[PDB]
C-alpha cells in the first residue's frame, strides 16, 4: 500500500515520514500531532 518518492521524506501521518527505497512506503516517526 502508500506510494511516493522513493528515497525521499515527507510528513504524510501527523508526524514524520520517510518513503522507502520503494515507492509504496515510508519510515515514520511519532509525536504531536500539529494542525493549528
Amino acid at each position: 500500500e502508500i506510494s511516493c518518492e522513493p528515497g525521499k521524506t515527507f510528513k504524510d501521518k501527523c508526524n514524520t515520514c520517510r518513503c522507502g527505497a520503494d515507492g509504496k512506503s515510508a519510515a515514520c516517526t511519532l509525536k504531536a500531532c500539529p494542525n493549528q
